[PDB]
């Protein structure tokens, strides 16, 4: 009836309460206090923050709800355009991005992905073979080495090479500035001040260089003629079967940030939430250790034997369920509608799905929530509709999700299999919120069990 809303601040409305290091974790504390709908309001704008499958499986209605761009998806839109995670559903550039794609993104699309994922994992196992004895592995950077070298390669056959260097790609480092930019422009509570001026300056200079750089590639690659086996190619020559048109040279600058984006922290997270998981659940990691064993009985695997790597697979989906790396998506009301029976919503409203708090919806998963049991999916259908939600809904949802799915259960499989791992550190878990989440600080040592490449 009278929808709760955590504490105000004046004029300011709800708006402070953002102003933290660890946004999402404040939410999902708000959410604890309020439960599973809440208010959020600030200066010129509202939503309604989302926490309960019961309502969610409503919000995921695409007949009622359509996406709609977050105001941190807005900002970031002034870098990624009209490409598919920014544009709206209504954009023609949507649609005909989303059948052009779809194809490239598929399983038989990662048939031809595997061998160049297979080179980037191996440089992984490489590095720490090498380790010295006494030495540690950063977890995080080591795997966002891997998840930017691997969509860096399937992505225009380009080589960021992160194993052999510590200085980030100037274009990750713009795109990083840049990313940082929306994430303080977000917490601003006076925002449009000159004192901001310098920041606004430093991130129209990011977006060039983004801009250069991809936009070079672009033209390299049309000058070249090459026809490697990567998502360049297949935007430089598809089709969209509907209006018949191909993608314009614009719109692929916008999808490969978009692409360079998501496969960056938001990916490599993944990892590290999984490997933070496995070393904190020793049997766990034995059960996931024993699968690789006997499933990668060859030196390099093949695309075959990652989808026989079940129960990784459920590894990976528990690491999503309990920690996902997008952590919210945005939804509005496409006409006058009620949500739960209780909550009466009007046309344009907004709401945000708070996807960790979602996960840990005690009436779907059990009192036992914050444990990791993979076991929980061995069967997609005892999950209930909308319970599970870490790559979005609908035809609105991740497109990269057998891309992202396919290199995480590779790598860690070549993980698991190659070594064994020890929690050093005994390593408290901190997350650090940018726009995605990471166990700040995850290190540890990994011994090998000598097995060849
Ligand atoms: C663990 C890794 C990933 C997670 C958790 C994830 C999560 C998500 C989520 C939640 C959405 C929906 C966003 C919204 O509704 O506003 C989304 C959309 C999208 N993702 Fe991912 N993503 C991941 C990896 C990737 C990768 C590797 C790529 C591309 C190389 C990618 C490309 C996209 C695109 C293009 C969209 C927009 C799809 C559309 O609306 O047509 N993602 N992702
Ligand atoms: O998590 C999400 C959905 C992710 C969509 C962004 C692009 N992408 C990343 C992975 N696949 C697609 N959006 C957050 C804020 C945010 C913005 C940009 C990047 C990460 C996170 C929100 O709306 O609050």
């Amino acid at each position: 009836k009278e929808m709760p809303q955590p504490k105000t601040f004046g004029e300011l409305k709800n708006l402070p309460l953002l102003n933290t290091d660890k946004p999402v974790q404040a939410l999902m504390k708000i959410a604890d206090e309020l439960g599973e709908i809440f208010k959020f309001e600030a200066p010129g704008r509202v939503t309604r923050y989302l926490s309960s499958q019961r309502l969610i499986k409503e919000a995921c209605d695409e007949s009622r709800f359509d996406k709609n761009l977050s105001q941190a998806l807005k900002f970031v839109r002034d870098f990624t355009g009209d490409g598919l995670a920014t544009s709206w559903t209504h954009e023609k550039n949507w649609k005909k991005a989303h059948n052009i794609l779809l194809p490239s993104f598929s399983q038989q699309a990662m048939k031809g992905y595997h061998a160049m994922m297979v080179d980037i994992a191996v440089q992984l196992v490489q590095k720490w073979e090498r380790l010295n004895a006494d030495e540690h592995i950063e977890v995080p950077e080591d795997m966002t080495r891997l998840t930017l070298d691997t969509i860096g390669l399937c992505g225009f056959n380009y080589r960021f090479n992160s194993f052999y260097r510590d200085q980030p790609h100037p274009f990750i480092t713009s795109m990083v500035r840049a990313l940082d930019e929306v994430m303080n422009k977000l917490q601003r509570a006076n925002p449009d001040d000159p004192a901001y001026d310098e920041n606004k300056r430093q991130f129209q200079e990011d977006i060039k260089v983004m801009n250069d750089l991809v936009d070079k590639i672009i033209a390299d690659r049309k000058a070249s003629g090459e026809q490697s086996d990567d998502l360049l190619t297949h935007m430089l020559n598809g089709k969209d079967p509907e209006t018949g048109e191909p993608l314009d040279d614009e719109n692929i600058r916008y999808q490969i940030i978009t692409f360079l984006i998501a496969g960056h922290e938001i990916t490599s997270g993944l990892l590290s939430f999984a490997l933070y998981f496995l070393v904190k659940n020793p049997h766990v990691l034995q059960k996931a250790a024993e699968e690789a064993a006997r499933v990668l009985v060859d030196p390099v695997p093949s695309y075959k034997q990652v989808k026989q790597l079940k129960y990784v697979g459920m590894v990976l989906n528990e690491a999503l369920r309990l920690w996902p790396t997008a952590p919210a998506f945005s939804l509005y009301a496409k006409e006058d509608t009620v949500l739960g029976g209780e909550y009466p919503l009007e046309k344009g409203d907004e709401l945000m799905v708070l996807i960790p708090q979602l996960h840990r919806d005690k009436t779907i998963w059990g009192d036992d929530v914050e444990e990791f049991r993979p076991e929980r999916f061995e069967n997609p259908s005892a999950i209930p509709q909308h319970a599970f939600k870490p790559f979005g809904n609908g035809q609105r949802a991740c497109i990269g999700q057998q891309f992202a799915l396919h290199e995480a259960t590779l790598v860690l499989g070549m993980m698991l299999k190659h070594f064994d791992f020890e929690d050093h550190t005994n390593y408290e878990l901190d997350i650090k919120e940018t726009l995605t989440l990471k166990p700040e600080g995850f290190v540890v040592k990994a011994k090998s069990k000598k097995i060849p490449l």
